[PDB]
């Protein structure tokens, strides 16, 4: 081929969105270079085919035929298995390149204050939100709080970001580094004062990096063990966050000086923390064994030690001073047991104790045992801090605090942020697995069946045991495999250091018994320092009952003694939305938070909420700013935890500057809310929300639960069946086979509908609710409009729906139907699509927008440039599903299209992603590729 | 405690040199930050004091009024000892910061082709010289060479840069990195698209970095050991050159692209190489022992291994491909049949990552390589096998080239030509020792050995034999098959040192060494003596022998000696068509003045090349200290182009002096430019020689040489009281007694300047800003020429404009005068010279003024450096700090020399080692000496 992809992108976007907008030129730059590398490696006919694919798909977005995708499907059908994998591979790489360009454009975009319109709506986009200094200034200047009050608030604030597995692709450090080199070359190529020779060489470097990324095929490395999954998960901490935290904390120092506070934020401030679910969450995942949990704790300790060893070595090089404390001098010469460099000999000792600490962990991991003594290593953060604080005090004593406030201060901030394990591990298990244990205990003792007892009979008995001083768990207790897994986990918790763990989380929590049950089990299995117990209220019924549950827990003397004035509660968004639709789930959650908070205030407990997957707070790219500000008043008060989904971890943390802005907005929003809460809801707002909720729930359950043919439609129109059967997703897709959607799990629910571009779980029920309110009273349309403009809760909830509609396409969802759904159920499909378009139309009306995402052109531009690649994979997926499912459906087989090489074990190559494949060679790898790429393009939805 | 230094700079130079010139802004920025740190650490009155002396000195340069030097000295008089050391060190740091700012300005100055006037004079300044593509284009389009002729020339070219010890300064890696952080914050602060908080934080970083550099200072108690000096010199290799040459070599690839050659320069071309004298040069330096040589060779191998381990590790991160050729796959499979004590890649490496399996084996063999050397250094033995290690560079290259060709076999040559190509070019540049070591020793120390064994065997006395009897006997032994050196031989400590050195050469790998250089070489006997001693001490792979000729008489006879060696059958068989010879500039200039040395050198090169061409020998010249080629900052370009025709032809060796290493290699960009001009000038000269000298030019040079030598010798040799004046008017006496140069200053006690050495000769006179060795004799020569004929004034002007040799010869003199100051030289006289000798000093200053005025007249300049405002600006803004140290030096010298001197108690003005001199004096004098040397850099 000859011509560039520039033209087909221009016709997708209505112009430049800012006058430093070079995104389309970036996209064209990288993919034009990719296609040339593709042509030189595999021949012009292959490169021409891939580019034609892209053009058909880009043109469909320009105006949605559907006729053109079917003939695209016709050509992709009948490619040989090797050519299908190569095409799918190339389109995925192009999509990755587009995302890299977008990161570069966001990172170096010149701030433009003229875009701000004032008010809370500005905090929904990165282009208009307020940095840490602007929010500090607003607090002192508009809210009227003292700089001293702001300084004190920051000192008592902690934001805790919780990392979770990616649903389709791990990221190794190697590739993150290949990503950074592609980004760096693109930035440097666009410098103003560029020489021709530098440009020629930077061009050759860019082509080189793109080809290296294309010939590693990280795409086709077959899904890793849970330990590897955790190791690759830490890559972003290694590559951006580790150096990011000290950089941002230094900007906080800058900001408070700029409001009159002339001292730095003390280095012992846990302003930001990081936690992990990888190796800890075992809810419905038996691959996560007690040994896996021990393994990830030891791995974390190794990686920490390595990062510290290198920081300390760079620090030794810098601190060549000779003037020092008396106390530092006595210790320096003690360790001489070059001497004129006292900071160097202290830090060299720390480095060796760090090597011991890492080797000890490596041995415990390999052998279960290590003769390397705990004496020889660092066993506490206190023992690690002592030498570093000695050096800080010494350098200040001799008048060089300026030096100490360089990288030594950075290192101290890193120790108080990451500790010795980088992240703390959350443990999670479902409530009935605990009931199974206790029921085995009660019947073995002949006490009865805890399963059959009332909720209050349970409470009465468990409180009798907890107040009692006599053990309970028999050592000869007959255990099943599941019961042994729960007991074994607790034994692993007992054997490991307390600072390795965060909370123990109870999935499907319903009643105070679920919490007290694990308190008992923790003690009875020998956890001498118990973990805090955290309920996860998922269903609507449980959210309704949640404030009562926690009030009865707070009414118990024993429990108040144990929790010492602090309680954590986790709330689920996608969980609750799967129960009774999103809109009702959102409103029930707001109220549950509201009521839990005053229950908490009444008993004098500090309540912390942990926001699970699917939350508006989870949109870490920018909208999280407004989403946090929109939380009910007095719900945060300096302490909050948020799930960082894998599908957005690259967008938030892949790039140095974006990592900075992600950390910044979480800390700013959280700080401001505690001193500047949102408007309290009006009565007519509540009343309308209440009535809308019943209509939305009834509409959601009428289609999802009460319609017999729904499940059969679901497994035809989506790749849900193949997602499960294939080698992706790590987990069993549902709890028991064949109980409908009830036993299906949140991730497959959202994943399967997002792949088809339909997004049913996010919006269903909302159209009925809006229509019901408009029809009930003509004045209700104006009150919903006012709610969207005046009530942050209502704005962020529909802003999410708008974004997911921007990511949807009824034509493509209909193509899945046309190909894969039985004739008798196609009318049901088009009725769901009728609900889709009716919901979108009224959502736009209430927001006052003419077309989707009017008012966020930046987000609109970023999404639309992905669709050419996503749509290509959508057509590929649909036709691959029909041939997978229908054994003698074919069309014309085509002669091979790519060129290279008689070297290669061609058959073994079609099957990299799952060599034990039970599907015909090439189909499983082609379907996984479409799934990976569609997931990469869609990122966060519901 | 208030006002900025900005103003006092602006009146030294009133105005920009180019529209991009922010040097004065840069100076002011860093120095104002330093003074504020100074006031915060020691109080306002000390800060104000140091700023005041800066101001007095700055105004002296503005209009040279002798009076305020004395009052400045009166002010430095009253400081308590601790306060004097503080003031001296602060002035020194301010000079360092000024040099850092100058590096940044040179590095990021936008080139401006409007200032090029065409012709060879453009290649004398960095502001107008040619980059490597420009000279490639000139060679093809103007000279008329074919691109393939150029490509072939580059493939056969090598430039060999030789690092030498700094005469007065350490350079630790820690400080080189602090320097880099200061430069980076300075550049980033001047980006215009910068947010105010970014600005605020980069400012805080800059201050933090300036302070850390200030409070790492301390002592010069014990002079540095040769091992330390060697560590000092490798720091620039670590920090800049290591990654420098792969990046430059990539630039010549693109230059070849742009003249039609669509190949990269093959990775086996050692276009650039680096050598060392530290631990190898023992000439008049008994501190440099056989075991010191063993030690520096092993240290070099250790650091080499460390740099490679890091490059291999990051290459492991990049090469994650799974496709490879059959040969690589079977090898990778093998090594999976046997990784824990590393940080990266501690887990076993999967076999589906073939390049990582091979490179992880390379890393483990490098670890063994390093540990073996560490053990040999600590204990003389190592149980770590040579088989476990890399013992040759061929063994190291095999795994690397296996990956290169596998990558290309599978269509990934583009990937291969990334970092792997960089690593290959590094192996073919640095090898396994980073640098090759030159050995040097003086010729009479070899004659002493041979006389010891001729007498012991009863043959007679080799010392008393004539040059012909020596040759006849040496070659009878060299052709013979029977050993000579008795193990029973009675040896003095000096004889044992020469013998022991050869034994160390015999027990180390050949790749570690360069040539064996003979100081004070005079006759072919000196060369053949070391060839015999090399064999008779058991050096199975002998080093090439290199004569250093030094004196005028020796340069005259050099072509005759070369021819005699070339007509000997045994020697032609040994050198196999290649010979290297070393020439000294400071050396020869000390003998008979600078101008005669320069002209004798041109003629000696000329004639030696004609001899070498006749016998079919490839002659490589090694340019010693003091050469015009030694101005690595820019003038090297022209100075190399100015060499006699067919003197280089792809092969040259240049001394990199310590005083200039920081200016040419401290900063990433300037090291690129240093490497580039050495490569471009050398290449072009071989295909585009300079104009042949006219007859009248030759004759005028002949006449002027006689007059210059006569008046140089008339003052430094034939004037009885000169020695006495010299040890009064310079700190030479204190330089030696305090062991500043680490080496004895004279070869023999007594004998005048002839037995004095070149370093102290140039150093002593550069400290006083007089520079007598560089210019003396040329004023008389110029005046003689113009006076004997009408026409000679025009002929000299034409020579300056048309003859590169003459241009570079006088451009050096002009630069040194810009660095000189008769007022300051006269205050050294007024304080320390006896009354009866001060008229003699005033006559020497008269010949300074007469020399400078006529040099300007022949150059057609009215003021000094009129044609190089860039360099003139760079130098004058150093003078305020050097001049302050000058007056501090002069007054501390009289205090030190006075036996009756004690210390008057004085109150401290600041808030806050066991030397044998009165308190403060020793460390104060060392500080002035180090600072003045840092400010003057290279002169003669």
């Amino acid at each position: 081929k000859h011509h560039s992809i520039d033209a087909q992108l221009r016709q997708l976007v209505p112009g430049k969105v800012s006058e430093d907008d070079k995104l389309i030129e970036y996209d064209a730059l990288l993919v034009d270079r990719f296609l040339n590398i593709l042509q030189d490696l595999h021949g012009p006919s292959l490169r021409e085919f891939v580019q034609e694919c892209y053009e058909v798909s880009a043109d469909y977005e320009g105006k949605g035929d559907t006729t053109k995708l079917g003939e695209l499907g016709a050509k992709l059908t009948g490619l040989a298995p090797a050519d299908a994998i190569l095409v799918a591979s190339s389109i995925l790489h192009m999509l990755n390149l587009a995302n890299l360009a977008e990161e570069v454009q966001i990172a170096h975009r010149r701030r433009n204050s003229k875009l701000k319109k004032g008010g809370f709506a500005d905090e929904g986009s990165a282009t208009t939100e307020s940095d840490i200094e602007e929010t500090l200034k607003r607090l002192v200047s508009e809210v009227g709080k003292s700089p001293e009050e702001v300084f004190e608030a920051l000192k008592n604030q902690t934001v805790d970001l919780v990392f979770t597995a990616h649903p389709t692709q791990s990221a190794r450090r190697s590739l993150l580094q290949k990503n950074a080199r592609i980004r760096n070359c693109l930035t440097q190529l666009n410098a103003k004062d560029i020489t021709d020779d530098d440009k020629q060489e930077l061009d050759e470097a860019l082509q080189r990096e793109i080809q290296a990324a294309f010939r590693t095929d990280e795409i086709r490395r077959a899904q890793p063990t849970p330990q590897d999954e955790m190791r690759y998960g830490m890559s972003y901490i290694h590559e951006t966050v580790w150096k990011g935290v000290p950089k941002f904390l230094r900007r906080v120092d800058t900001a408070l000086k700029n409001i009159g506070i002339n001292e730095r934020l003390p280095y012992n401030v846990s302003l930001i923390r990081f936690s992990s679910w990888m190796g800890g969450d075992r809810d419905g995942n038996p691959r996560v064994t007690p040994e896996v949990t021990r393994d990830v704790c030891l791995l974390a300790r190794m990686m920490a030690a390595n990062l510290y060893i290198d920081q300390i070595e760079e620090l030794m090089f810098e601190l060549s001073m000779w003037r020092c404390n008396d106390e530092l001098r006595v210790r320096a010469e003690e360790l001489h047991s070059p001497p004129n460099e006292p900071y160097r000999v202290i830090l060299g000792h720390v480095r060796d104790k760090l090597y011991n600490t890492r080797e000890r962990a490596r041995h415990l991991l390999a052998s279960g045992v290590s003769e390397i003594s705990a004496e020889s290593s660092f066993t506490s953060i206190e023992e690690f801090l002592e030498p570093l604080e000695l050096c800080y005090k010494s350098l200040c004593d001799c008048g060089d605090k300026a030096i100490a406030d360089g990288s030594l201060l950075d290192l101290l901030r890193q120790v108080f942020t990451f500790g010795l394990s980088l992240v703390k591990l959350d443990i999670r298990q479902e409530s009935e697995r605990h009931t199974d244990v206790i029921d085995a205990i009660t019947t073995h003792l002949g006490i009865g069946s805890y399963r059959e007892w009332s909720e209050d009979k349970r409470q009465e008995w468990l409180l009798s045991e907890l107040r009692g001083k006599r053990p309970l768990l028999p050592p000869d207790l007959p255990q099943t495999e599941e019961i042994a897994d729960v007991i074994g986990a607790f034994h692993v918790l007992a054997e490991l250091p307390p600072d390795s763990f965060g909370p123990y989380i109870i999935s499907m929590a319903t009643a105070p018994s679920d919490v007290l049950a694990v308190e008992l089990l923790q003690r009875e299995c020998g956890v001498r320092q118990p973990l805090p117990v955290v309920p996860l209220f998922e269903r609507l019924a449980d959210l309704q009952s949640a404030p009562a549950s926690v009030e009865r827990l707070f009414s118990v003397d024993w429990y108040m003694d144990r929790i010492k004035g602090k309680q954590q509660v986790m709330v689920g968004y996608s969980d609750s939305g799967k129960d009774a639709g999103r809109l009702s789930a959102a409103w029930q959650l707001y109220r549950a938070q509201e009521e839990m908070a005053q229950v908490a205030k009444r008993y004098g407990v500090k309540l912390t909420l942990f926001h699970g997957r699917g939350g508006t707070v989870g949109r870490g790219g920018g909208p999280t700013h407004l989403a946090i500000l929109s939380q009910p008043p007095d719900t945060i008060n300096g302490s909050i935890r948020v799930t960082v989904q894998g599908e957005v971890i690259e967008f938030c943390f892949g790039e140095e500057h974006l990592c900075f802005q992600t950390l910044q907005r979480f800390t700013a929003a959280t700080l401001e809310h505690g001193m500047h809460p949102p408007v309290s809801p009006k009565p007519e707002w509540r009343k309308l929300m209440d009535e809308m909720a019943v209509v939305a729930t009834e509409e959601y359950r009428s289609v999802v639960v009460k319609e017999a043919r729904f499940v059969e439609y679901f497994r035809s129109a989506t790749p849900e069946t193949e997602y499960g059967r294939m080698n992706i997703g790590s987990r069993p897709a549902k709890r028991r086979p064949g109980g409908g959607i009830t036993t299906l799990r949140a991730i497959p629910w959202i994943f399967s509908w997002t792949q088809t571009r339909f997004h049913l779980p996010v919006w269903l029920g909302v159209g009925a609710a809006f229509k019901f309110a408009i029809d009930k009273d003509v004045r209700n349309f104006q009150v919903l409009k006012e709610m969207y403009n005046e009530w942050p809760f209502f704005r962020v909830t529909l802003d999410l729906l708008e974004m997911v509609f921007a990511k949807g396409d009824p034509g493509i969802a209909g193509l899945y139907d046309e190909l894969l759904v039985a004739e008798e159920l196609k009318p049901f499909g088009k009725q769901l699509r009728d609900k889709y378009v009716e919901t979108q139309q009224l959502l736009l009306q209430i927001a006052g927008h003419k077309d989707i995402l009017e008012g966020d052109p930046f987000l609109k531009q970023g999404l639309v440039l992905r669709n050419p690649y996503i749509t290509t994979l959508n057509v590929f997926q649909a036709y691959t599903l029909k041939r997978i499912r229908d054994p003698n459906f074919k069309v014309t087989p085509q002669p091979p299209l790519s060129k290279e090489f008689a070297d290669e074990n061609k058959p073994a190559g079609l099957v990299k992603l799952n060599p034990a494949s039970e599907y015909p060679p090439g189909l499983e790898d082609t379907l996984i590729l479409t799934m990976k790429g569609i997931a990469a393009g869609m990122q966060n939805t519901g």
